[PDB]
C-alpha cells in the first residue's frame, strides 16, 4: 500500500564480519539517545552451540536510526573454547547505563553438562569464586587474590576476564582447558555495561552469587532484551528474563531483577513455581520432572498498570504467558495458553509499542509462524481487559489483530525494537547461522 514501508533486507551481521564465520542470537536496543544497538554471538567455528565452538559477543551500534551502522566491535572473548553465548540489553534511563548480559561458559560446558550451583563459596558471609586444582583441591578468590582451603594466600591472583597469574605474570586463564587453577564447569551470568551510548563497555561482572541457586544446573540469560518498569510500585526495576534447569534437567523461566541500577540482583520465583497445571496437578521448578510442562526462553512486557506478562517457549505448540503482580518476584498460578499463536519451541521477541493503536495499548511480537522455524510473522497485540482475579486484580489478554508475514522459509530467533520515528525495527535469523538480517517497517505496512 502507498505509504507502507518494509526495508529490503540488509545482512547486518554476515561470514566475515569481524571475521567472524558464523554468528547467531539477535538482540536489538533502541538506547534513550536513539541509536540502535545490535548484539549478537560471533561463533568462531560454525554454528554449534557451547562446548563444540568459540563464541565471542559482537555489537554494531547506528546513530541514524538503522540506515548506517559502525564497523562493529568485540566486546567478550575468553580463550580456548570458553564461549559467550545469548546476549540481552536494556538500559536504565535514569542514569543513561546500557546492560548487555551473556551466559559464559568454561572451556568444555554446556547446558547439558553444567555442574549443579554457582560456582562461588560462602566465607564468613561474603560469596567467592571457587577454582580447583588437578586433584581436585578447592581454592577461593579472595578480592582477586587466590586463597588455598587452610585460607592461606597463594602465589596466584585473578582478574575480570579470568587471567590467572602467578606473581604478578599471566600464565593461563580459569576457562581455559590448560590453566593450573579452573573455575567450576557451570554456566555463569556476566554483565557489562556502557555509559556512552554503547560505544565502550565495562569488562564483565559475574553475578552468579546473587542469581543462581544451589540446585540449579544450568542458569542463562535468555536472548534479546529486558525491560525497566515504567509504572507502579516496581517503577524503575530493571527486568531480565532467564531460564534455568534442575538437577534432573527440566527447564523453567524466570526473571532476575535489579532495583538499584544493575548494583544488585535477585532472581525471582518461575510461573513453574507452584503453577496449576490445566487440569489442577501442582508443580515446582525445583521438583519438575516431566517435560511436558517445561518453559524456556522468554521475553517481557509490562501492562498499563505495571502488571508483568512472561511471553515463554514451551512445548505446548502455543504461545504461553505468565502473570506477575509484583514487578516479576513471583507469577500467577495460571499458565495461559494462547492457541492464536504458534509456538514451534523457538525463541520469540515481544516489546511494549509507544502508541495506542485503534483505541488500545499494544504490544508487537515477533516469531515463527508455523509447527517449524519458518513464515516468520510480526503481530500487533492489543490489550484487553478480560475480568479480574479472585485477590482483584486486572486481567488482560491480548487481541492479535494484525498479523505480517515478514520472512517466508526459513526463520528462528528474532529481536523487535520502536524506532525514534514510531516504527519497528527487527534483526532475525533468517539464515541457522550465516547471514543475520535488519529490517526497518511502518504500521501502516503491518496492519494492511
Ligand atoms: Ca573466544
Ligand atoms: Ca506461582
Amino acid at each position: 500500500v502507498e505509504g507502507a514501508v518494509k526495508t529490503e533486507p540488509v545482512d547486518l551481521f554476515h561470514p566475515g564480519f569481524l571475521n567472524s564465520s558464523n554468528y547467531r542470537i539477535p538482540a536489538l536496543f533502541k538506547t534513550k539517545e536513539g541509536t540502535l544497538i545490535a548484539s549478537i554471538d560471533a561463533r568462531r567455528h560454525g554454528g554449534a552451540d557451547a562446548p563444540n565452538n568459540d563464541i565471542d559477543t559482537a555489537v554494531r551500534r547506528s546513530e541514524d536510526g538503522g540506515k548506517t551502522w559502525d564497523e562493529g566491535q568485540i566486546i567478550m572473548d575468553y580463550p580456548d573454547k570458553s564461549s559467550v553465548i545469548d546476549t540481552t540489553l536494556i538500559q536504565d534511563d535514569e542514569t543513561g547505563r546500557i546492560f548487555l548480559l551473556v551466559t559464559h561458559f568454561p572451556s568444555k560446558y554446556g547446558f547439558w553438562n553444567a555442574g549443579l550451583g554457582s560456582g562461588f563459596k560462602n566465607i564468613d558471609g561474603k560469596e567467592y569464586l571457587c577454582l580447583y586444582d588437578s586433584s581436585g583441591k578447592e581454592f577461593t578468590v579472595r578480592e582477586n587474590v587466590v586463597y588455598d582451603k587452610d585460607s592461606n594466600k597463594t602465589e596466584y591472583t585473578t582478574n575480570a576476564l579470568g587471567d590467572l597469574f602467578k606473581n604478578g605474570t599471566k600464565i593461563d586463564n580459569i576457562n581455559s582447558s590448560t590453566a593450573p587453577l579452573k573455575a567450576k564447569g557451570t554456566s555463569y551470568i556476566n554483565l557489562v555495561y556502557s555509559d556512552d551510548d554503547g560505544k565502550t563497555w565495562s569488562e564483565p561482572q559475574n553475578i552468579n552469587f546473587q542469581v543462581k541457586k544451589d540446585w540449579m544446573k544450568f542458569l542463562g540469560i535468555a536472548p534479546g532484551r529486558g525491560i525497566q518498569i515504567k509504572n507502579g510500585e516496581h517503577k524503575g526495576r530493571i527486568v531480565v528474563p532467564v531460564y534455568y534447569t534442575n538437577e534432573k534437567g527440566k527447564q523453567s523461566s524466570a526473571v532476575i531483577y535489579s532495583d538499584d541500577s544493575g548494583k544488585n540482583w535477585t532472581i525471582g520465583e518461575s510461573p513453574n513455581d507452584n503453577r496449576k497445571l490445566e487440569n489442577g496437578k501442582i508443580i515446582n521448578s525445583k521438583t519438575l520432572s516431566d517435560d511436558a510442562p517445561q518453559l524456556t526462553e522468554c521475553q517481557v512486557v509490562e501492562m498499563p498498570n505495571g502488571q508483568l506478562k512472561l511471553f515463554m517457549r514451551n512445548l505446548s505448540g502455543y504461545l504461553n504467558i505468565a502473570t506477575s503482580f509484583d514487578g516479576g518476584a513471583t507469577w500467577d498460578e495460571t499458565v495461559e495458553k494462547d492457541t492464536n499463536v504458534l509456538e514451534p519451541y523457538c525463541q520469540l521477541s515481544v516489546i511494549n509499542y509507544s502508541q495506542k493503536v485503534d483505541g488500545k495499548d499494544a504490544v508487537i511480537f515477533s516469531n515463527p509462524n508455523a509447527r517449524s522455524r519458518s513464515n516468520g510473522t510480526v503481530r500487533i497485540g492489543l490489550i484487553n481487559q478480560v475480568g479480574t482475579y479472585e485477590n482483584g486484580e486486572p486481567k488482560y489478554e491480548f487481541d492479535w489483530k494484525y498479523n505480517k508475514l515478514v520472512k517466508p522459509g526459513y526463520y528462528a530467533y528474532s529481536c523487535l525494537t520502536e524506532l525514534s520515528n514510531g516504527n519497528i525495527g527487527l534483526l532475525y535469523e533468517g539464515t541457522p547461522s550465516e547471514e543475520m538480517s535488519y529490517i526497518e517497517m511502518n504500521l501502516k505496512y503491518l496492519e494492511s
